[PDB]
């Protein structure tokens, strides 16, 4: 009966986040009550030839929650789910929300070495798996579990063998009894973020910082319930689900377009069947697509924002954005560990093009320090430090690494190498070990 463990913020800091704003207190479920609530037939989720509205969303992650809290899963409890980019992964996402259960959601890239480190640390009571995956292909991972003990409880998985428990049985059909179930609190854990060599490490994300990170990032982004985002990063992603990523679009009241992966002529024929307007990459699948857009301009006129994150992108690579997909470009520079940045809409085209532009949140600290951790002139390269009301305050169960990566004031030093540039932005530059 116990919550996961995680680090607070100072209780100052926290009434301050309150007080401006920024935490009000709601599970990150508010999302999807509250669509249901305006607009239930909206669409939510469009994945292949399927259509979730908004309440179809809020019905089914209600059965598999009933499910779940009917078989003991709840408040205390922890679940390792994986699954590809389909309607599923959401379905899922908020059911275990809705329960109680706290969530690592692994990427569908990972295998059972990241698995078998994974369930080591968070001994999940549920796993949600997929038989397609090679790990989960035969039952050797699976068996290997019991012989360490760290067997779950219960185990769901996608395209199901007859004697599997079926992840869509689970999903369509309500429970027999009813068992009483809630959100963790608030400010105490939801899921686990992971950071992006070694193991990836788990990042607890309460509803607070969530859902504050989600709601800014989908006004920044201009976000509406005409928005029609392309998911074609992975779903888990800190950059596909929040920003502003699925959670925002869904608090926008607009609607999620699934792509298995961003391979350009499935996701322009995607795009020009739902007339998708918005979607969010990284450099090397912008220049895949830049390969082909000149031939598929009819199929992807309607993109009318493009997000790209991630490792270097030059100005002159960036230019060719609105030149060639024919759409505005806005540059993110995040992490999982909470820090995001975006160039905003009405930025100048230099700005846009050259910088990665200035933190979600007024209340965003930032240090650019030297060697010697001195805050180094305004505007030279210096190593990030950083700390606000969506950055976590240390990683699972990890009390020397943490002491490593924060100071005494709690900043975290991210390890990326950065400038301030004259106008506001942010401009990276390196990373460093
Ligand atoms: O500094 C970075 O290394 C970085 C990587 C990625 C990123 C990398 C791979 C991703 O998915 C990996 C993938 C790519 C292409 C096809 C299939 C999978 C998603 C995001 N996104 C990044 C990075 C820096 N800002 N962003 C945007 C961002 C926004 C919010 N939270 C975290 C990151
Ligand atoms: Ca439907
Ligand atoms: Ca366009
Ligand atoms: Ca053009
Ligand atoms: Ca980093």
């Amino acid at each position: 009966k116990q919550l996961i463990e995680f680090v607070r913020w100072s209780p100052e800091r926290a009434q301050h986040y309150r007080n401006k704003g920024y935490w009000i207190d709601q599970p990150l479920t508010r999302i999807l009550t509250v669509g249901v609530q305006s607009h239930p037939h909206s669409l939510a989720i469009i994945c292949g030839e399927r259509q979730l509205s908004y309440i179809e969303l809020d019905r089914l992650s209600t059965n598999l929650a009933t499910r779940l809290a009917e078989k003991g899963l709840g408040k205390g409890d922890t679940a390792l789910v994986q699954l590809p980019n389909v309607a599923e992964f959401y379905i899922v996402f908020f059911a275990l929300l809705k329960a109680g259960v706290v969530v690592l959601n692994a990427l569908y890239s990972h295998r059972q070495y990241e698995l078998n480190a994974f369930i080591k640390q968070i001994q999940p009571k549920l796993l949600i798996g997929s038989r397609q995956h090679e790990v989960f292909s035969n039952n050797q991972f699976i068996d290997s579990l019991h012989d360490v003990n760290l067997s779950p409880e219960i185990i769901l998985m996608l395209n199901h063998q007859a004697t599997d428990f079926g992840l869509l049985d689970w999903i369509e059909t309500p429970a027999e009894t009813f068992v009483d179930f809630s959100s963790t609190p608030a400010d105490e854990v939801a899921f686990f973020q992971l950071s992006g060599t070694g193991t990836p490490k788990l990042i607890p994300r309460t509803h607070n910082d969530y859902d504050y990170s989600v709601r800014a990032s989908a006004e920044i982004c201009g976000l509406n319930s005409n928005t029609r985002l392309l998911c074609a990063l992975p779903a888990p992603h800190n950059f596909m689900l929040s920003s502003p990523g699925a959670l925002g679009v869904l608090h926008a009241g607009g609607c999620v377009v699934m792509a298995p992966n961003p391979e350009p002529l499935n996701c322009f024929s995607i795009i020009q069947r739902h007339q998708v307007n918005m979607a969010s990459l990284v450099p090397s699948a912008v220049i895949m697509w830049l390969e082909k857009a000149a031939q598929y301009k009819d199929q992807i006129q309607s993109l009318k924002l493009l997000q790209v994150g991630g490792a270097s992108f030059p100005e002159s690579l960036a230019r060719q954005v609105p030149e060639v997909l024919n759409c505005k470009l806005q540059q993110v520079f995040g992490m999982a560990e909470g820090l995001v940045n975006y160039t905003r809409l009405d930025d100048s085209d230099e700005q846009i093009f050259t910088t990665q532009g200035r933190p979600i949140s007024s209340d965003d600290e930032i240090k650019i320090v030297d060697e010697q951790y001195r805050e180094v002139p305004e505007g030279e390269i210096g190593m990030l430090a950083t700390r606000g009301p969506y950055t976590f305050c240390g990683y699972y169960q990890s009390p020397e690494h943490n002491s490593q990566v924060f100071d005494e004031d709690n900043y975290y030093y991210s390890g990326d190498l950065v400038q301030r540039t004259p106008d506001g932005n942010l401009r990276v530059v390196g990373r460093i070990k």
